[PDB]
């Protein structure tokens, strides 16, 4: 009495690999505010 | 059962090539405030 | 046995170039009290 | 499906022409730390 | 097949109307710690 | 529709009317270490 | 067709009544560090 | 309706009875930069 | 043609009884990050 | 018509006794700044 | 009349039993940006 | 009736295992302002 429940899997598992690619874009942009966090710190010791 | 995300690194990989433009923008400002850091502490060795 | 769903993406859209237009309101604000916050740093320095 | 944003910009761009009347009235009260800074140096020096 | 909303407009925009109000009552609280902050620098500099 | 924020202005006007009675509490004990430094500049010039 | 909402004020009139008790028990606990942050200022200066 | 709030002044008036050990602590520490500052001075002007 | 209620009142004073048991509880633990707030704030002052 | 809680104070005066051992393990951590900031100032006032 | 909720407690049993897991395995990575916390501080103060 | 969490352990400790390599990478930029920091002193005084 099952029903066929293979379209779930193909759908969320490429959802899922989704989220990682977006997750990856991200961490591209926070590292913009990481290097410019400390290289501010370097002119105003100075 | 995708949702086509082609727009979200299309948006924001923009995005971050625009952090980088106002990071050196910041930059070439911090750099007055150092110069005339120290040829203040000539005059007032002199 | 569809549903025209054609006033969707002609009221959405002209709905998402209103948030661009409210979020470039707000960066220039928001670079009043960046431009201010360092030109206080000079004439601390001084 | 608009809604009519156009007392936001009639709002906050106002907002942001008040931000500049009280920051012009901070670097009016920074300057009597400066020159009273140096006036004291000269002072001491003699 | 309305219903009258007439009441709507009348109450929010008296409501809207009053956090104008209780917004200026914290600006007047937050330029005491605005002058006390920077005329106890002239205190510490002298 | 409106709520009754009578209470608010009766309450943080004599709020704020605290914040100025502990601001000139601690000027009174500023201009301690402003004489007192001013002092033992002259005794070590003797 | 009311509801008795005479436990409402009385419970919560009550519950304003203890904010109030400990806020002052904060007070008396934040004096510490400001007395203390400047008795070090004058063992400093000397 | 109220909420036993005995167990907080028990709880931070023996917080703030910390404060202070820890501040005594201190200032024994900075007499020590005072008394050698100013013995310091003695064998350079002799 | 009343149906009994007197189950009610029984079961949910007792149930009003035990959820001002579990709110002195969470008090309790909502202190320790209170008074271990500040307590950072004197060895950082030092 | 109550329901056991029994299991919450049994669950949470635990909680609230592993607070108290992970407070104690950062203060034994920002005495190290506390030493160190001002066995610094020793060898720099010589 | 009963039903067998003999499966129940057998279920969720083992169901508490893993929110324990998988809170161990967010403690285990919160300290890790509690160590470098204050780490930082220590290069920073140097 | 249980759900395989076998998956978590393997994320997220290969999460903690990461934030251990990006915490590295900062420790190694922060001694560059440390080192530079003190080597400002000795011209300085010289």
């Amino acid at each position: 009495g099952v029903i066929d429940t293979s379209a779930v899997e193909s759908a969320i598992t490429d959802g899922q690999g989704d989220m990682k690619a977006i997750g990856g874009y991200i961490v591209g942009a926070l590292v913009i505010l990481a290097v410019a966090g400390l290289i501010y710190s370097m002119l105003r010791k100075a």
